[PDB]
């Protein structure tokens, strides 16, 4: 809705002119959307700027006040004659980089030899979070890098790889609200149920998000770190009871013997014994270690070879 003046070319830069005035920011000329930056000058390429449409960065010259305001920031890409690349859905593109990204109309860049597929919200902007595609689920990274007072916003909106934290993030992360972990393939692939990774077993179940302390699946307990999510296995002492889980993982219910020693896991909730206790009917000794005692005698009660108090 910018018109009355006209583009021009000067200094080995291009601008849009109107009754003399140098037009700034976020404009729509002839069908067309251009950004002229803080003094005029039209950007072209990869470019990470204010979201338009408020008004505050919008159909503005540089001989009218800028209003302080605080818009968000998002990646945009620019044609070579300056015109918005209006997509709302995916397109190939060079990637960006160090080099390819806020560059204005007559600067000399190279042209990225690498493209890859950029996906859009409906405003034109790169898209970020999550995209189900051909059966799968990717992740485009929401933030970008950081590093003692350094911001890289580079690699939003890339396909993120390997371990990746989901955070709310607007302008800045959400530390009130969950961050749920996810392992993306090689190729961007959301992994879903059990997973050999690293070395470790994480499980991820049908929404993609890590497990974390015990988790039922199949019929069975597991136990996941509390923190880290890898699958534990052997004996565990946890929230001060013990539990014995199997090579495979699988809390263990009923009687276990680890060598010579036997040792009984509560039917239902799987927690180790001690003390006196039976079992349909018949009574047994644990010592505090949990091992069952066997052929001896227990505060004046004899208990056999099976470990059953003997009357
Ligand atoms: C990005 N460069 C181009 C536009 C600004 C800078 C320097 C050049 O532009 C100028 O030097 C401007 C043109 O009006 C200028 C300012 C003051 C005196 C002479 C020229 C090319
Ligand atoms: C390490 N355990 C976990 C993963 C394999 C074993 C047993 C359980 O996993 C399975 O039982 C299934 C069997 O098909 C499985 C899932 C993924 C890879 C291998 C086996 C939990
Ligand atoms: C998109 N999900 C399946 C991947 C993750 C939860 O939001
Ligand atoms: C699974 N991690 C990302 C969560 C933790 C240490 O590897
Ligand atoms: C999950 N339980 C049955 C295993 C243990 C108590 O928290
Ligand atoms: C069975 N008792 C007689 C042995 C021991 C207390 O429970
Ligand atoms: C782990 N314990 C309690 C099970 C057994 C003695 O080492
Ligand atoms: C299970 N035991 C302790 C009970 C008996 C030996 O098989």
């Amino acid at each position: 809705n910018t018109t009355g003046g006209r583009f021009v070319d000067k200094d080995n830069r291009k601008y849009y002119v109107k009754d003399d005035h140098k037009a700034i920011y976020w404009h729509k000329i002839d069908g067309k959307t251009y950004y002229f930056g803080d003094i005029g000058e039209m950007v072209v390429g990869w470019q990470y700027l204010e979201i338009p449409g408020t008004g505050y960065r919008d159909n503005l010259f540089d001989n009218q006040p800028v209003n302080e305001i605080g818009l968000q920031e998002k990646w945009y890409y620019f044609g070579q004659d300056g015109a918005l690349l209006e997509q709302t859905d995916k397109q190939v593109l060079e990637a960006k980089t160090s080099e390819n990204t806020g560059k204005v109309y007559g600067e000399q860049y190279p042209l990225s030899a690498e493209k890859r597929t950029y996906y859009f919200d409906n405003n034109y902007a790169v898209k970020t979070g999550w995209i189900y595609e051909d059966g799968n689920w990717y992740y485009l990274n929401k933030l970008g890098n950081f590093g003692d007072d350094s911001y890289n916003p580079l690699p939003i909106g890339e396909v993120a790889k390997g371990w990746t934290q989901d955070f709310h993030v607007t302008i800045d992360i959400d530390r009130s609200k969950p961050a749920p972990w996810y392992y993306l393939d090689a190729s961007g692939k959301m992994l879903t149920d059990w997973q050999k990774v690293n070395g470790k077993w994480y499980y991820f179940g049908s929404s993609g998000s890590m497990a974390t302390g015990w988790k039922y699946v199949r019929g069975k307990w597991y136990y996941l770190d509390n923190k880290n999510g890898d699958m534990k296995t052997g004996w565990q002492y946890l929230g001060n009871k013990w539990y014995y889980l199997r090579s495979s993982g699988a809390m263990v219910t009923g009687w276990y013997q680890d060598g010579l020693t036997w040792y009984y896991l509560n039917a239902g909730n799987g927690d180790m014994k001690t003390g006196w206790f039976q079992v349909n009917g018949k009574w047994y000794y644990a010592y505090s270690s949990g091992a069952l005692a066997v052929n001896t005698t227990v505060d004046g009660y004899s208990v056999n070879y099976n470990g059953e108090w003997v009357q």
